């Protein structure tokens, strides 16, 4: 089979690809390096993170149904922990976790057949208590397996996007001092016992898009134009989310993320089950600022789950008009 | 276009309307006044509330797909805060939030086209940390945009209800003294910092229907007769819910609340995503008392999420019969 | 009508039955005895439990749509509490709760018509605060009402399982001393006030399958062979869950659990609403160990929500292959 070597790009962007496969099955080659580093979640909040390829989430991989995925995974000698990878897209050996455990200084190559279309989570799962801990330290991303003929709607009609954005939502459990301030550690292992105690409450300290509070706002705001069909692929590897585009809708939504199921239409808010990825297409109709949020608004605003989309184009007064301006 | 002026009625009731539109598109005119007042959630629990039209939830608006909605929103001079409105039914300007910010003593008129059929949340969203806070202080309601030809089932067959009840479920975060008792404040702003600390735990002190524990029980119990097709429209603007009618089912359920999607049948329990409204139709078959509950039973019983429905009519022993009475 | 007397078997197993009804409607006779006993959830964690038939969950009942269910429920004189039963499968009298309240030393016989196909929760619901408390002490199980002609897929094609496993997931709220250790009590009533305080936080101390941490792992691991179509019926009577088979998928999933609705395909993770049962069919394609988990991995690993499935058969390198073994 042809081999295609991909250069991954950091989230929320996606590597070059075609929606309709330009060929028959290929072997898709990807490589990622695991990076353990402290990351700043918020102004005075830091996470002893563990990442695929230096980003939270890990980068988006895009292939077609019936392709193979050949991943080279590298755990550099400077890392402290063993790591591996479980693709929810894959069949067998705990998603590949059983075949990919690598120590610092080792690398491994896994091949699987992408037999099922949809957006899927991938995450680290080295075993026992390590599983939740590695995930909530940042080790999860998404692979999207498109149908060979591209996406289809609830009636089997071909559907096309202009842009995909990968929104990786992640919950984190940063320990606190009695006064509410966040603790700092020298490395992941040092912070482990304190982190577990927070994990046990099931209350995240932060819930973020793209690895940090405000990462996709201000200078990181997403961009589009009136008329653009934008696919928002949304992963949550550990906890539920309820995405909502403020000012918009989900035109076609696969909330369970699997493309051969019929999408729902006209949604205000949809539901990403923890341990899954979903996808929503929207055609922008009005210019201006939109917020893409987890619609538990405490999670959106206090915890960090808010992105902005800045949209250019002409305003349509038939859809909405301020008839009487604030007056009094 | 014809203009139709509506008189809103408090929840769980609905203003006069027709399921099948008796005309082509109209401009629907509504008016609401924002009322800031302390409300009693429970025996020794009070909320510094902020409300649309004096009720929690805000009143239900009912229009047809392709109509316009023209809302006059009034923030009386006695209020302390700026307020606005985001309709999830609307397209643009953050659902209208960007065009409706009004200070105490001001009013505003917004028009939008109700382009999509379904039950939708509306809520206050004045910006930043104000967003979750105004919502969890009571500022959310629902607008139902019916298809012009009325509801249709999973097979496109016309479906009709005898009664709609609007169940507005709301989570609240009342601060507590060390001994578990609830704190009281002079106004919303005074209670703000203490409320935020509760919000951060993501654990509501109360989760209520119609603004208070027991509001829809005893004297407030809902009523129906055997044979009645009752539509239960259920909103939750901030947190997930799992409605269940104890003793009944959802005959047709749109849990994501958007009427052009096929409903599911025969449900025991359905799922309202935080930041959305859903709808369930049930035809009553047995007389007696029913409980409509959020089926996290701690949320139902300890937090306040229980309504009763009292149903009159004849008992059917073929469906259920006590064969041997408690004996021993 | 013919009467059929069933011998229940403990979970995760199911009593003898046929998927396609070998006859017209029958009256299905079941009997269960309520057992109040302390149970060990985990190494140093015990629950003052209240059970149907001595198991958590209560045993699975299997009947066909249009059958009757006649249940004899027995509350032995050694018990301390009144108990009853609410079948979500049933119509009227709070699912039967209104007709089945029995004191220690009493028994009752309830008949209902199983008019709706699907997996349904049954649980104890003796009234008021007793409701959540009896459920979170273990009093819930599942009844599966199969269509008379067996299961059908999203296209109406007949579908057949080789094995059903009933996974009863239950959240528990065991009180703790200041040092994090769990408290012990002489009986359920003694532990009540302390348990309520934990219930109020909505944070379970344990979330288990089959009544205990590790119950379905090691010696209790589930078993299958490559090629087996296994139906996983999953109940959660009080709290949401997000089941995921690590290394596999849901081939056909009814997450709301009602068999006349079309199932979704190829799911990675699905969603069981608190107060419901859902069902997922998977055909095993690879041998080895699988984990069936609630995919909030903290709930899976720290709280107890993990089962293992051990699968025998031949490995398929086309689906997955370790191309380069860990090396360095
Ligand atoms: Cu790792
Ligand atoms: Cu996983
Ligand atoms: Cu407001
Ligand atoms: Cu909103
Ligand atoms: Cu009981
Ligand atoms: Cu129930
Ligand atoms: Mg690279
Ligand atoms: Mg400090
Ligand atoms: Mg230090
Ligand atoms: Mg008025
Ligand atoms: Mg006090
Ligand atoms: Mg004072
Ligand atoms: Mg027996
Ligand atoms: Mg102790
Ligand atoms: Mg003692």
């Amino acid at each position: 089979l042809p081999r295609v070597k991909h250069t991954l790009v950091p989230p929320p962007f996606a590597h070059a690809h075609e929606q309709v496969a330009a060929s028959g099955p290929v072997i898709n080659e990807f490589e990622m390096r695991i990076i353990e580093k402290e990351v700043q979640l918020d102004e005075d909040a830091y996470l002893q993170a563990m990442t695929f390829d230096g980003s939270i989430p890990g980068p988006l991989m895009i292939v077609h149904e019936g392709d193979y995925v050949e991943l080279t995974l590298i755990n550099p000698p400077e890392n402290t922990m063993p790591h591996n990878i479980d693709f929810h897209a894959a069949t067998g050996a705990l998603g590949g976790g059983g075949l990919t455990l690598i120590n610092p200084g080792e690398k491994v190559v896994l091949r699987f057949k992408a037999t099922r279309a949809g957006a899927f989570v991938y995450h680290c799962a080295p075993g026992g208590p390590m599983i939740p801990w590695h995930v909530v330290s940042g080790m999860a991303g998404c692979i999207m397996v498109l149908p060979r003929d591209g996406l289809k709607d609830h009636e089997g009609k071909p559907v096309r996007y202009d842009t995909v954005y990968y929104i990786g939502e992640s919950d984190h459990y940063i320990p606190k001092d009695e006064d509410g301030t966040y603790m700092r550690f020298s490395d992941p292992s040092e912070g482990y016992e304190d982190m577990v105690a927070v994990m046990d409450t099931l209350i995240p300290s932060h819930i973020v898009f793209n690895g940090a509070v405000g990462a996709l706002t201000g200078e990181g705001a997403l961009k589009a134009k009136v008329g653009d069909n934008v696919l928002f692929v949304h992963s949550q590897p550990n906890r539920d989310s309820r995405p909502h585009l403020i000012g918009g809708h989900g035109d076609l939504v696969w909330e369970t993320g699997k493309f051969h199921n019929a999408p729902e239409r006209d949604l205000e808010t949809w539901f990403i089950r923890g341990g899954s990825a979903g996808a929503a297409l929207y055609k922008f109709l009005q210019p201006g600022v939109y917020a893409y949020v987890n619609h538990n608004l405490i999670e959106a605003v206090h915890k960090g789950a808010t992105a902005h989309v800045l949209v250019e184009g002409e305003w349509d007064n038939d859809l909405m008009e301020q008839v009487v301006a604030p007056v009094g």
